[PDB]
């Protein structure tokens, strides 16, 4: 699937097989003209370019909502970016992403969740 600085693209169409294929995936649910999810976007890719140098098998996916609305209600986005991690395929209990936006921060966090080389 399409894939912008490492950071996967999703929709309704592909989001359930990014689940099945990425036991570890972090999902940023965004509109394009939100002030912190611009501010958000290079910290995000930065972090998906970190984790990719270090061959991990973490993924970093994002969701248009203004374009992918159910799919966002499907997940009670309510405002953005909302950030949600997915473990092992599991819809139902998503982590709740609340740390900070810099690019160390997430994948510090994502360690935390996961392990040193993960």
């Amino acid at each position: 699937p399409e894939e912008e600085d490492h950071v996967l693209v999703l929709r309704r169409s592909n989001f359930a097989e990014a689940l099945a294929a990425h036991r570890y995936l972090l999902v940023e649910f965004y509109a394009p003209w939100c002030g912190h999810c611009r501010a958000l976007a290079p910290e995000y890719a930065r972090a998906a370019g970190r984790l990719r140098a270090e061959g991990s098998e973490i993924r970093l996916a994002k969701v248009d909502a203004t374009e992918e609305s159910d799919l966002a209600q499907q997940y009670g986005v309510r405002g953005y970016p909302t950030i949600k991690f997915f473990r092992n395929g599991d819809t139902a209990s998503p982590r709740e992403y609340t740390a900070g936006r810099e690019a160390d921060d997430i994948v510090n966090w994502l360690r935390r969740r996961t392990g040193p080389a993960a």
